[PDB]
C-alpha cells in the first residue's frame, strides 16, 4: 500500500480496465500520461486528466489524485515553474525530453530510432546528474553533461540550454523527500503492473 496516490490509482484502474480491456487499456495509458505530466508540465497534465475525467465519470477520484500528485511533486512543479519563467528555452528543452521519454515508454511505435536513442542518452544523463547530487564523484556531472549534449544534438536542441534545464529539473526531483519518492514509485508500480495484466487480455 503506497499511500493515497497508489490507493486512488488502484480504484481508478480497476474501473477503467474492468469491462472492455482493449479500449480500457488505451484509457489507462492516457491517465498515466496525464499524471506523469503534472510535475513537468502542469497545464498539459491537467488537460489530459480533464479528458479522462470526461470519459470515465470518476470525477471525485481523478480530482483527488490530481491533488495528491501536485503535493508529491511540489518541488518539481516549483522548480520547473521558475525555470519556465526565467529560462523558457531551457524549459522547452526539458518539455521536449519529457514528452519523448513518456512516449518512448507508453507508445514506442510513435518513436523513431534516433529519437529513441536520444531518449536513452538523456535518461542516462539525468541519472548521472541525480547521483552527482546524491553524493557521487564530480565526474558523474561531467559524463552526465556528455550524455545530455549528445541527446540535444540528436534532437537539434542547443546543448547549453538543454543542460541548464536538465540540471534544474533533476535538482527539483532530487529535492523530494524519500517518503514522496516512495509514494511516487508505488503509484508508478501500480500502473506498470495493472497495464501488464491488461497486456495479456488486450
Amino acid at each position: 500500500s503506497g499511500g493515497a496516490g497508489a490507493a486512488l490509482g488502484r480504484r481508478l484502474l480497476g474501473a477503467i480496465l474492468g469491462g472492455d480491456p482493449r479500449e480500457g487499456l488505451a484509457l489507462a495509458k492516457r491517465l498515466y500520461e496525464g499524471l506523469w505530466m503534472l510535475g513537468v508540465d502542469p497545464e498539459r497534465g491537467e488537460a489530459i486528466l480533464a479528458e479522462v475525467r470526461a470519459a470515465t465519470g470518476l470525477d471525485a477520484e481523478i480530482d483527488a489524485l490530481a491533488a495528491v500528485m501536485r503535493a508529491l511533486n511540489a518541488t518539481i512543479i516549483a522548480a520547473d515553474e521558475e525555470l519556465r519563467a526565467a529560462d523558457p528555452a531551457a524549459y522547452a528543452a526539458v518539455l521536449t525530453f519529457a514528452d519523448l521519454v513518456l512516449t518512448s515508454k507508453l507508445y514506442p511505435e510513435k518513436v523513431s530510432p534516433e529519437e529513441k536513442k536520444a531518449a536513452e542518452l538523456f535518461l542516462k544523463g539525468e541519472e548521472l546528474i541525480a547521483e552527482y547530487l546524491r553524493g557521487g564523484p564530480e565526474s558523474y556531472l561531467t559524463k552526465g553533461k556528455e550524455y545530455v549534449a549528445e541527446a540535444a544534438k540528436i534532437l537539434g536542441l542547443d546543448p547549453a540550454q538543454a543542460w541548464r534545464g536538465a540540471v534544474v529539473h533533476v535538482a527539483g526531483s532530487v529535492a523530494r523527500t524519500p517518503e514522496q519518492a516512495a509514494a511516487l514509485a508505488a503509484l508508478d508500480r501500480t500502473f506498470e503492473e495493472a497495464l501488464a495484466a491488461a497486456e495479456a487480455r488486450l
